């Protein structure tokens, strides 16, 4: 799960839009998702999560940027895969350049304590993943 205030791009109204509002809103926006083969493409969010207040720690990534997720959610690194909670300093993750849409991989800077927030959860369509924070994570 994300937390609250895990900031989330669409990239067709090129509006980035936090994570609680789309939830508590319904929000039918669109958020760059990206495929197996790596590639990244906009797909439509057709369910949305309010996961309940839960523990989520931080990923600050090189470039100043911090992800706050569960440490089980999902997020796309140099080796795959892996859970937010398994991932130490210096591992690189899949971030999407802000300015030019393009994937590159950053490092992670230092692992955060848990902290208690909301959290929540989307469905993106046929990919089910989507960029948070300009991280690639899992939906």
């Amino acid at each position: 799960c994300l937390a609250e205030g895990t900031r989330i791009f669409d990239p067709v109204t090129g509006t980035t839009h936090r994570i609680e509002d789309v939830v508590d809103g319904r929000k039918p926006i669109h958020v760059v998702a990206a495929a197996k083969d790596g590639t990244l493409h906009a797909r439509p969010v057709v369910s949305w999560f309010d996961q309940g207040t839960r523990d989520v720690i931080g990923l600050r990534i090189a470039g100043g940027a911090i992800l706050w997720a569960t440490p089980d959610h999902k997020v796309l690194t140099e080796y795959g895969w892996r859970a937010a909670g398994e991932l130490r300093k210096g591992d690189r993750v899949a971030v999407r350049d802000v300015e030019t849409g393009e994937l590159r991989y950053s490092v992670i800077r230092e692992v955060l304590p848990t902290r208690r927030a909301r959290t929540f959860d989307l469905e993106v369509e046929e990919l089910h993943t989507l960029v948070a924070e300009g991280v690639v994570v899992h939906n």
